[PDB]
């Protein structure tokens, strides 16, 4: 009497299957969900329940689309539609593996990474370490990561947030990349004392060098030209404090204190990435705006759905958001090339030279944010969130890559330090080679 609907599949942008159903027998008919890639993109895809409905992930949140509606006899069965993701399984597989060995090598508690298409903001890869296997019973996997931290778990960004100050000061014509500044080792601002991460007297850092060397003091001096109102407006245009609408369950909105509630010291903290929180996806989406010539396109992971007849409907594209002009975006991209620039004499070296890939205009920004100690409500001394966000490449943006490491003891490649730059190096370099992308003078970070 009951006419069962057949569950739809979940496939990547090229129709490579991530989840699909086969008929079997036991209540005799029994549909078996198949995950041919095992843990591959399981943070996104999710898993199935005993009744063949979604248990978590997209299997759950899109269950109505995937499950259809059982018929009867007449009411015809509406079979489940197929969900086409923006993911590229080849990119996802490489990124997910690289994230696992970044976690193992660095000693971090966890690692995650997001790759966006520069122009469209589509999610090409989204991965975390320790990803569970939905072909196995969830109850045996308490030691696994079952969720999707890239969207669910916000963090204080620290210096990766400096993209906002850089964009604001250029967009309003308050500085230029080659302006020679005078940057002291510390300043008193908003009642508090801000110090750079290295001891130094007044240094002739250029604006480029302020972001290339990650001078907090230089960032706040330039932010003082912008002012609180224009700065807060730029934060909002970059999408912070708001869910992206990416189409994934459990997305956090992050947290940004609205300006009418700022303390006297908020403005001394936000421009260097303290006092607010964002997800990895939000962080990566910020750099997508700059990659796409100033136009932020909210990321999406659902590309299309295919009805049981086989007719395909593309997902509606989100509306453009103009953050800065194309000219500003191009200037900020070029400036952030300084971060990955190497200099044997030290003087013109950025914070992340291992992120550079020779032959390509890689551009990005490092972050090292002190974590809050839950036992005191106060900052740890030696526990960090490490971030990197970059663009491949500055002259031809194709890929935007965001990475976060939860308190690594070492570099992402296992060398001493605390940097995610090597993981960006590996991923961005591999993306260039696999598409056979073809290969000026050194940027000045420090004047006389
Ligand atoms: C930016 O990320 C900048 N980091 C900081 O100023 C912060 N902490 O710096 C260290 C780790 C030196 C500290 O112990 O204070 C910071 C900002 S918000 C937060 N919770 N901590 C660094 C120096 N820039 S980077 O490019 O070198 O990463
Ligand atoms: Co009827
Ligand atoms: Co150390
Ligand atoms: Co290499």
């Amino acid at each position: 009497d009951v006419q069962p609907a057949a569950r739809g599949s979940i496939v990547d942008r090229n129709n490579d299957r991530l989840a699909f159903t086969i008929e079997a027998r036991a209540a005799e008919r029994q549909d078996l969900r198949q995950y041919p890639g095992g843990s591959l993109a399981a943070n996104v895809v999710g898993g199935i329940d005993w009744d063949g409905h979604g248990l978590l992930g997209l299997e759950d949140s899109l269950d109505a689309v995937l499950a259809g509606t059982d018929g009867s006899v007449r009411h015809k069965a509406v079979h489940g539609s197929t969900v086409v993701l923006t993911l590229d399984n080849d990119i996802q597989f490489y990124v997910q593996q690289q994230v696992q060995q970044a976690k193992n090598l660095s000693g971090a508690h966890n690692v995650s990474a997001v790759v966006l298409d520069a122009k469209t903001g589509e999610v090409l890869a989204m991965a975390n370490d320790n990803t569970f296997d939905p072909s196995q019973d969830i109850g045996r996997q308490g030691d696994k990561q079952l969720g999707n931290p890239a969207v669910s778990s916000p963090f204080e960004p620290g210096s990766v947030n400096k993209i906002v100050a850089a964009s604001a000061v250029i967009e309003h014509g308050l500085s230029s990349p080659d302006e020679v500044l005078q940057v002291p080792g510390s300043i008193q601002m908003g009642g508090v004392t801000v110090h750079d991460a290295w001891e130094h007297g007044v240094m002739p850092y250029t604006t480029t060098g302020v972001f290339g060397k990650s001078s907090n003091v230089g960032t706040l001096m330039l932010s003082q030209r912008v002012g609180p109102e224009r700065y807060y407006d730029m934060l909002r245009k970059f999408g912070l404090g708001q869910r992206t609408g990416v189409g994934l369950p459990g997305e956090s909105a992050g947290l940004v204190p609205p300006i009418d509630q700022w303390s006297g010291s908020t403005f001394a903290n936000l421009p260097i990435g303290q006092g607010l929180s964002m997800t990895l996806l939000q962080m990566t989406g910020m750099y997508q705006a700059i990659a796409n010539d100033g136009v932020r396109v909210p990321p999406r992971i659902i590309k299309a759905t295919v009805a049981p007849d086989g007719s395909r409907t593309e997902e509606p594209r989100p509306d453009d958001i103009r953050v800065v002009s194309a000219q500003t975006a191009q200037t900020v991209r070029q400036m952030l090339r300084a971060v990955v620039q190497r200099d044997p004499m030290g003087y013109q070296q950025g914070t992340g030279p291992t992120a550079g890939v020779p032959g390509y205009q890689m551009a990005g920004k490092t972050g090292t944010a002190q974590q809050i100690n839950p036992g005191c409500g106060c900052y740890f001394d030696d526990v960090y969130w490490i971030t990197f966000a970059g663009i491949a490449t500055a002259d031809n943006p194709r890929y935007v890559i965001g990475i976060m490491l939860d308190n690594p003891a070492r570099n992402s490649d296992g060398a001493p330090g605390h940097s995610a730059a090597p993981l960006f190096h590996n991923i961005a370099g591999w993306l260039m080679q696999r598409e056979n992308v073809p290969l000026g003078p050194p940027l000045v970070l420090q004047a006389t």
